[PDB]
């Protein structure tokens, strides 16, 4: 591990967000960030919000710039309005650098913040074109490699703990690590294998071939990503599109058959729960995703195990059970990779290369019989076909 200042630094868990630490102004003014591969704003609370325990005060900041522009960005539950102005940024357990970036001081919301999440703000890490206003308000990431030498990669391990986590124990448990410049050899086994980056916009990838336990869904593959597929660490769940979810949850249903779950857990909305320890991981499938290669007609799987698509939840009445909510989802925007499925690995947004890598993360939670997997090659042919045109 060459990267051990950022080895660590981040904190969360998937259904609340994971969130690096970061200082905006001068004095340095300290907040926790989300870490969203799905956006591409830095926007942070710059006003009191009944979850918010901190926020922004750009009257402190004598490097404060206002930029005199609102924003407005209303999104699928919720929206953020705010004021656009730049300062000095830096990561404190990150490259040793400050910039001069982009800020969306949040002046109104709703169903943005989170209670008890323990951040204030969030980080876009996606690119221009999707940046609100326009694509003329410069990511914080473009910002950080125009500004530095850091090398225009980051790599992320977000690391799910496998059961609840109550306030006190996520507060001061380790989420994870976003290595910004790098990659970690501590943070994986096995080897990295790259998928392109299909346009640069969201971290847009082509899934080829989806199988549960082997068995191939058979679907034709533009179905798998249409309309899209990317890969967010601000979304939850494995959300799949209306018809692939559909199938998906018929064949996992198939496979663990020899128990009956409630329509409800199924939608994701009940929890399902087993006394202390017994949790039949075994009667639930592996589920391979396959991507597209770098080379020609070639692709790779990464395979997640129930222990990611089953998301621990504590129990309404507390008790001792072994609780969980299924998170896999549907979906009327495409495919989306949220965190229950990055826990599985350690992810490699290599923005120079225009690729995204996957090697089985460290801290992946699997058992004794099986673990989450990233295998190849596999011949595959006409993959150009799978992605979805308007
Ligand atoms: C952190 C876990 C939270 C819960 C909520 N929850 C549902 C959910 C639904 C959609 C998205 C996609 N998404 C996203 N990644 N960032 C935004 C702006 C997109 C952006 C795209 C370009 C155009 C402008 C908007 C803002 C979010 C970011 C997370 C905090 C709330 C606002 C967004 O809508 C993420 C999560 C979920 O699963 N777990």
């Amino acid at each position: 591990g060459s990267f051990v200042e950022m080895v660590d630094n981040l904190r969360g868990k998937s259904g609340q967000g994971y969130y690096v630490e970061m200082t905006v102004g001068s004095p340095p003014q300290t907040l926790n960030i989300l870490v969203d591969t799905g956006s591409s704003n830095f926007a942070v609370g710059a006003a009191p919000h009944p979850f918010l325990h901190r926020y922004y005060q750009r009257q402190l900041s004598s490097t404060y710039r206002d930029l005199r522009k609102g924003v407005y960005v209303p999104y699928t539950q919720g929206k953020w309005e705010g004021e656009l102005g730049t300062d000095l940024v830096s990561i404190p357990h990150g490259p040793n650098v400050t910039v001069r970036a982009n800020i969306a001081a949040i002046t109104e919301s709703d169903k943005f913040f989170i209670n008890g999440s323990n951040w204030e703000g969030i980080l876009g890490l996606a690119y221009a074109e999707i940046a609100r206003p326009d694509d003329s308000l410069e990511p914080f990431f473009d910002s950080l490699v125009k500004q530095t030498h850091v090398p225009n990669l980051f790599s992320l391990q977000l690391c799910g703990a496998g059961f609840p986590l109550n306030q006190s124990e996520v507060l001061a448990s380790v989420g994870g690590s976003m290595i910004i410049g790098g990659i970690d050899h501590s943070l994986y086994t096995g080897s990295l294998w790259y998928t392109p980056i299909r346009r640069e916009w969201y971290y847009e990838v082509i899934i080829v071939r989806v199988e549960i336990n082997g068995q191939d869904l058979k679907m034709d593959c533009k179905e798998y990503n249409y309309d899209k597929s990317i890969v967010d660490s601000g979304t939850t769940n494995l959300r799949l599109p209306k018809k692939v979810f559909e199938a998906a949850v018929k064949s996992i249903k198939a496979a663990s058959s020899t128990e009956k779950f409630p329509d409800g857990f199924w939608l994701g909305e009940q929890l399902v729960c087993w006394q202390a320890g017994t949790t039949p991981w075994n009667i639930f499938p592996v589920i391979s995703l396959y991507l597209m290669g770098e080379v020609t007609n070639q692709s790779f799987r990464i395979t997640i195990l129930p222990q990611q698509y089953l998301r621990p939840v504590e129990d309404v009445a507390t008790s001792q059970d072994d609780c969980y909510k299924f998170a896999i989802s549907q979906s009327s925007t495409g495919t989306v990779m949220g965190a229950v499925i990055m826990e599985g690995f350690y992810v490699v947004f290599d923005r120079a290369r225009k690729r995204i890598g996957f090697a089985v993360s460290a801290c992946h939670v699997h058992d004794e019989f099986r673990t989450a997997a990233v295998e190849g090659p596999f011949v595959t042919l006409d993959m150009e076909d799978c992605g979805y045109n308007i």
